């Protein structure tokens, strides 16, 4: 496991103490058994998300400092849009409060646009893997997500460049079976997040907006980790080896028609979105629409000035190679020390987060009493760490049948937030993880003392079985 | 007119600047006649909204350098929970990124909880009067939005005490009409922004709930402007005169079951809004269920953590009667100035804006020529100052037709941020509109040089009828 | 009297209060009649100074976020080398952590410097009028402080263009009466502090460098106000009528060869100091050694990397005309609202205070008695506005017989904040002094309760003689 | 080496960049290859000190913020005051803008006070070590200051737990030399900075102390670092080893009558000081009036109210133990690098900084040619790194002689901030010298292109001998 040192120094610190292993267990039986109802008072490293906890420069904050907050045509609107046409050479952009605001105000829009002229009678959105928000906006505008992620993407110990690539066999055996006319739009997601941030290919990207094009579909960049997936194509594509990230970033866009963008993720924000269009004037002024009830006006979006000036420059921070190659190269730190003490985990590490599988921690856990999760809760009665299950508590149950539905596997989400944590908060992690490896043979699995009907893993209370 | 003192001093500054009379003339062509098009670089003082451009405190900023980024359980959700607590006496709230995503979060599941028992099958929503993104929520989910204003209301000159109030008679009327049934909820908007800011009395909002009651229908406080609502109560209904303004706040929130609340207004914020609930636990877990894939998780609502911590100590901040005093009395300075020099307004002036009857200015501008439009341009190039037009450029055209809706009255609204101006902004807005009386007689009207179909007062370009 | 609309609007404000009459009356007894012994909280408006209590732009502090901390070489070290040669066309700049730590810098080495040849041995510091601590400075290295101002200064009431002018006269009649060699310096301050604030004239300033240089005697220009003096040369003469306020500050230091400056004036900050030097390299390279044990490191002079930021952006925003005029005019405004009510004031108003003669309010009380002194306790009582003595109770007693010193005048100095208070402060402060007329024949004197031996007005108690 | 995690997170970042060997053989060039004169920009990692470059908590720039900038009784004053009472127990304070500046207060006023008694006739101060300010206003105030050091110190490699304790046999031999009426202070500095951060115990602070009451002498403390002081009373006195940190400094100030302190390295400020005296009123009143024209007025002495604000905040966090661990640990990590490595350093390292002997290091340069200072501009333009030299560079000529010094001690001083470098930063250094083997034994002297005659080590052009 190698260091990479960080090229920056702090300016601020947050305090974050270790609560005593009694506090710990007072907590978690507060929480239901359940991180995702722990106070953040309750935690010591939180490894939750990726998603708005990022370190700020002294840059960005001083660029919130003298934010604009007109209500309309704020100096930093069009920053704003001048730092997407500088950037992926689109000429509209339309500010969201975050990312999934971005996917209410474009996707609905997509759909009245392709069903204008009478078509996307049973319209299904396909993608390399739909995030849950994503898949989530799809399915309520009542259409079909559709994940056609690499089969290499299965495989979670064997190594590939791009386990985040379309199948494009795929891709082409559903557009026959649905038809060009159904298919509202093909997301493209950088990196994608579902498959665990693991990258697309410049030619993966390439060929599917190719195909998008001979048959008239609208492609969407889903492009919350758009500088990791740069970062990759960079480091593991010889054709971009000596080009800067900048560059890398530019020809990806030239394989979409619009972007939707969480600026919570890769432009190191605590909160922001974007949607932004190459040209067509028609969905820009249809997503508008949609945009003033929803998010807010136009040139703020759901956002307060000092944010879109805080996004202008973090946009600038994210796409910096030095920064992201400590940043990546830290989440590589945790896998690689996981990896060596034996600990299976997804390999390689995606750009935001390491992946453990917990179904060889606890193999003596059937998955309908959540493995991964009875680990999680260990790792937090150990350490104050608190971590997120991707796995049988994350996928719920069968909406017709009611039944657990089958996960493929059992995976404790270790998620790095970016500029936050040093090298020995990820020993910290590690040595935690890998010091409950003779106790895992003896953890017990988890039952239901309260579930609802839905979205079950964020407030659901679980007790153990005993 | 009186002059009210600062309660506070002046800690920082933003530069503006009256641009040259050629660079004013040709920002407004630039913009097409349209000042929602101009630049904010191009307005001296800006009085299109009081939405999100207030001037926060040292206490507030503060607030947010400390704020809790955690993605849950952040320390300012549990802070805020207690204010709502103190403030309104509800006991579940779910942040959101600002007024209308309150809304987007509360109105659907009100009516998916009223349709469950087979009923609301032709659903209505009543209100005092609805705001614009209240009314257009209510109409995307596929119901009638209904507005019953007492008739006092709309004689503008003659003075009030509860120009906002329900009318009671058509309040029974509706309900008769429709059926307990149909109403999915009534809405009490205070201030009531659509009459001009205009308070609602106690005795009305408590008659209204009385009434809601009898037939069990649920009541949702739009809570944008309550706390110059309660400035209000305690000025004008002598039972009050000797209270508190939390203590008029904790009895106008006795005749509610939920709030919705823009807290870019009265909270004096930038960006935030709130749902708050009093005690029904079944629309408070419906909305968390609609809140995650619109918002963010339920503990930031789509805000980041430092933006709650703003709105704990803006929501304490706004309810000061000192500074209310004072706000209220530099909107009630602005009209005596205008009203004095004879130029007719609103009368009494609301909580947060002007409103200037423009017919009365250019009776040779026909309403259909935007008579309140040439007025609000010419006050733009005399002064810098940008306000907005609330007449017939506004209403728009009937949708089934294509007509253009004639509106009664053609106002110009000159809307005062919190903390923010001077009366010595004050008189400037004042004496350039009062200097344009010679002026007045021989102003042109407008017409369309570009409309688009929806959002047409926002983006259309308008050329004078040479 | 004219209001001047404020170049700028309110970004962050400060809560002050009006301390209740008996507070008020608790507060000054418990100060043992000592405003200056007054904690803030029991003050509303603070007048006691113009100094460090500044509001800055958000310019100001964003520069201070991204301010450089480095102990050498401070990337804000040389943007403040660079901004004052564009100045003052300067090449040595030292940081000082605020005027007095630069006139501890620079006075003793100009001293050593003139002694270097074995002359100065009654040496002294000739000025239009030394500032107190300037003043302190000179004397405490063994000099003379010499005052010469015209004498239209002394005429309170008399309007002139120049009160702050040198007596050209006493000049060369204290150089021929000390000699060229006894004299190590001249201090031009601009504006004329002890005068009130009155500006010099450029024909001023420059016959008395040009008066040094045929002497030998070494110039140096006491800036704290230097941007308001600026600011009056263009508005009083002729020369200048067309001049921008830099061209003004330009010509103002080809009359000088170094400069002292406290930063918390004119450069509009809260702390801060300079020593500029024109081109000897010899005396730069002495003040250099003088500030490492007293100040600090030559690339920051005790300050921090953020006030050097705020000093290169203060220093910019200090000479904008447009602020110039409304502050200046701010205190006009003060100043013609109490002499159109028949308050004797020194006229015409300074830059950044007005002074009002309390000998013509309160006659029946001796000098003794500090009449001044009883007229800011008073005002306080009325009002919670704090203003400071300049007066018999400043002046002291004299050294040799410890009998109380005669004081030519009696003023109350209200000093006036940078961009903190509004004109409706201003008439705050006048119609409370007004509001005293009928009550000023009633007031009594006050005697020690307790006088310590230097700096008493700064510590003294006093109580009412009845 | 043992790497110790954060006891925090990051929360915001300030961007550091490696320039090219090209980049820092030119800057390095263009500095004369004295890195004093080096800008920061051409600095990767700083470590020429630890004073006023730290990493402030969001809570000390929250306390900024809400700073009071009154003239005269801020309200962080009063809780300055109060803090100085809860740590130190003494009763009066006077704020200073940085540590040189409370000596510039206090110092004069101990001299004056025993001149006034008949006593001081031949004064002299004796300390465990003086600090370079501290000595230089001794000396610059007439008086002999005298360093007693235990003889510990002087061996560099050999451990000891208190390196820097008084010699209590030497000081009762100056007492009975000088005579207790010429002693005007005895300066107990802890940590003695000039020992190399190395701890005072507890007993030797007690001996001292009690040997001065029985003298009738003065005590201070220098209290720069009290706080990595009281860790290491804690860490290696088992007396201590169950008390706080707020107990053992409580009981370290029982032993002095005053302090001075620079808030610019423990109390983890940029800038910032401070006089605390115990009880003596007359001291405290000679003081102050020497702080009015040195300083400023006794309210604020030369800082900004926002900075007495982060001071209060600064000294709790500065005592917290897990902090402190943290802190001192991490100068331990880098000593034991080099340790490991073969590198010679002083042990056991201080609570700030590493010093390595460079004599060791390239034995073929001799003392005349700076070996120290050749193995820094080295370290520079192989790493980045900026490092300060503690050799005959920075020992000087012998004033009646002219020739070089003979220093007993090569060191490169390795001056770590607080909170601002993580280990990975330490490791970046450590790797950086320890990959120098090879080129020292060919590294080159240097010789001076331009030398002046006072303080030359800050301002010296060197020139390689090559
Ligand atoms: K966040
Ligand atoms: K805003
Ligand atoms: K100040
Ligand atoms: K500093």
């Amino acid at each position: 496991a190698k260091r990479i040192v960080e090229p920056f120094r702090i300016k601020m610190v947050e305090k974050i103490r270790v609560p005593s292993r009694e506090e710990r267990e007072a907590a978690l039986k507060e929480a239901g058994y359940n991180p995702f109802l722990l106070p953040s008072s309750a935690v010591y490293i939180d490894l939750l998300t990726d998603s708005g906890t990022n370190a700020m420069s002294d840059h960005q904050w001083a660029a919130m400092i003298t934010g604009d907050e007109a209500y309309a045509g704020s100096r930093n609107y069009y920053d704003l849009k001048d730092k997407a046409k500088e950037l992926f050479n689109y000429d509209y952009i339309i500010p969201a409060h975050q990312g999934r605001g971005a996917e209410n105000i474009l996707f609905p829009v997509l759909l009245k646009y392709k069903q204008k002229e009478g078509k996307a009678k049973n319209p299904v959105f396909i993608s390399n893997f739909h995030f849950d928000t994503t898949a989530a906006h799809v399915e309520l505008n009542g259409c079909k997500a559709i994940n056609i992620v690499t089969e290499k993407a299965f495989d979670s110990e064997t190594y590939d460049d791009w386990k985040g690539d379309f199948d494009i066999k795929k891709l082409k055996e559903n557009i026959a079976q649905h038809g060009a006319d159904n298919i509202v739009a093909i997301v493209s997601t950088v990196t994608c997040n579902s498959a665990g941030g693991q990258p697309v290919s410049m030619s993966n990207l390439k060929e599917v907006y190719e195909i998008a094009k001979q048959h008239g579909i609208f492609v969407v960049m889903d492009s919350a980790r758009f500088c990791e997936n740069a970062y990759f194509i960079k480091a593991r594509d010889p054709k971009y080896k000596n080009a800067t990230i900048k560059e890398v970033i530019f020809d990806m866009y030239k394989y979409a028609d619009a972007l939707t963008m969480s600026a919570k993720k890769d432009p190191l924000l605590n909160i922001g979105g974007l949607v932004a269009i190459r040209d067509n004037e028609e969905i820009f002024t249809l997503a508008r629409q949609r945009c003033v009830p929803m998010e807010g006006f136009v040139t703020y979006g759901g956002l307060a000035g000092r944010d879109m000036a805080a996004m202008v420059q973090g946009l600038e921070e994210g796409t910096e190679e030095e920064y992201l190659h400590y940043r990546i190269g830290q989440v590589k730190y945790l896998g690689d020390r996981l990896r060596e003490a034996g600990i299976p985990i997804q390999y390689p590490t995606g750009g935001h987060a390491v992946f453990v599988d917990c179904k060889k921690l606890v193999p003596q856990i059937p998955g309908d009493q959540f493995p991964a999760q009875a680990v999680i809760n260990a790792l937090y009665l150990e350490s104050g760490v608190r971590a997120v299950e991707i796995g049988s508590f994350l996928l719920g149950r069968d909406p017709a049948t009611g039944e657990q539905k089958h996960a493929d596997m059992e995976f404790m989400r270790l998620t790095i937030a970016r500029r936050v944590y040093t090298n020995d908060h990820m020993d910290y992690i590690a040595d935690a993880l890998i010091g409950l490896k003779e106790k895992f043979a003896t953890l017990k699995g988890l039952e239901f003392e309260y579930e609802p009907p839905v979205l079950r893993h964020f407030t659901a209370r679980l007790k153990p079985i005993e």
